[PDB]
């Protein structure tokens, strides 16, 4: 990062003995049949396989086609459900998935509020808004998860839900 | 892995006094004549004959050409009809007996984990998963036994075993 790894994807649980050629042919055919290709020709340019640990990396011709291909997570290939993920070194830009948390009791401190949020997964940023003159909470906070796929799980699990006599609001910041 | 048996065929009812070179020439010529080859050259790499019991094994260069040679069941060699079959340890579904081993103590290394496994018999494949950055065990492994009939003995013996502070999970990887 910040701009590395934008045209590669991790593929796990690949079928044993599968060749780089056959995997490339499979993925290129699915892109066409599923309507995910954005131009004539093949979106996947190359495949690299680690046979010992049963995983591959796909290399795409474009940034947007790499993003679209994530919709194939779970697809069954020769009896195996494939695990499709971003590369470890891929990171979205800072603040891309920032969340606003509203309707918190104002007597709770930072760590007590962080407890509710980290139950869904680790955070890479957090701030509980306070009155700087007195140090007292204003009842709302901002955060961002390390895994951006947890963002929607947190929204689903906490938005519109009861917390005391208050209802929580959890939504994307803006 | 288990694809060694996917490149061999059993041949019964062989005529008296036949040599390994003569049988190798016969099968290469049949494959070329039928158009059952997928590249230039000779598909049969080697032949082993048991004289006392009138059978041989053929070893092939590829998985698909081996499957093609199955069509020669009943073929006539030196006046006699040959019986062509798969080896008794052929695996129709490859990877079916690969095991996942989870819940390992994180300080155990490759040879230590293998010693736990090889009490049930010799292995044909093994790997312990480690973090690439630190070289440190992630606490799970995969393996395959040389004799596939030992697989369920190992699961029954190891699965749920208390191993120091942790409980082992041993199951087919799928």
């Amino acid at each position: 990062g910040p701009l590395g790894s934008a045209r590669r994807l991790y593929v796990g649980n690949i079928p044993f003995g599968i060749t780089e050629e056959a995997m490339m042919d499979f993925f290129n055919a699915q892109m066409r049949l599923g309507g995910l290709t954005q131009a004539p020709g093949n979106p996947v340019l190359a495949v690299q396989i680690n046979q010992d640990k049963n995983f591959a990396f796909l290399e795409f011709r474009s940034v947007d086609e790499t993003t679209q291909a994530m919709a194939f997570d779970g697809i069954i290939f020769q009896g195996q459900s494939l695990k499709i993920r971003r590369p470890h070194d891929y990171q979205p830009l800072p603040g891309a998935h920032k969340l606003f948390i509203g309707g918190l009791p104002n007597y709770l401190n930072d760590d007590q509020v962080k407890e509710l949020l980290t139950s869904f997964g680790p955070l890479k940023a957090f701030n509980l808004v306070k009155d700087s003159a007195t140090g007292l909470s204003k009842g709302y906070a901002f955060c961002e998860y390390v895994d951006i796929n947890v963002t929607d799980q947190a929204i689903a699990g906490l938005n519109g839900m009861q917390l005391g006599d208050k209802k929580l609001l959890v939504q994307r910041a803006s």
